[PDB]
């Protein structure tokens, strides 16, 4: 068995279009210590994505962080993709502030 990792995608601080911001993608609820998640743009992979030092959870799911520095716009769009054996298809969640 196993547990399905769930997707959260949101801006670490207030999102401003035409402004530099910090993305945050939190994929947790899963096993083992490893999950692979990538950040997208309308459908395509982001390369400047960086993952910080893994994590340490005393009891709950081990957390893994994937973020990128970006300049949001009205016209463009960024997404989160996660791959795990539980998800019959890798999960994509588009980033938004009001949606």
């Amino acid at each position: 068995i196993q547990r399905t990792p769930k997707i959260q995608v949101y801006s670490r601080h207030p999102a401003e279009n035409g402004k530099s911001n910090f993305l945050n993608c939190y994929v947790s609820g899963f096993h083992p210590s490893d999950i692979e998640v990538d950040l997208l743009k309308n459908g395509e992979r982001i390369e400047k994505v960086e993952h910080s030092d893994l994590s340490f959870s005393k009891d709950w799911s081990f957390y893994l962080l994937y973020y990128t520095e970006f300049t949001p716009t009205e016209k463009d769009e960024y997404a989160c993709r996660v791959n795990h054996v539980t998800l019959s298809q890798p999960k994509i969640v588009k980033w938004d502030r009001d949606m």
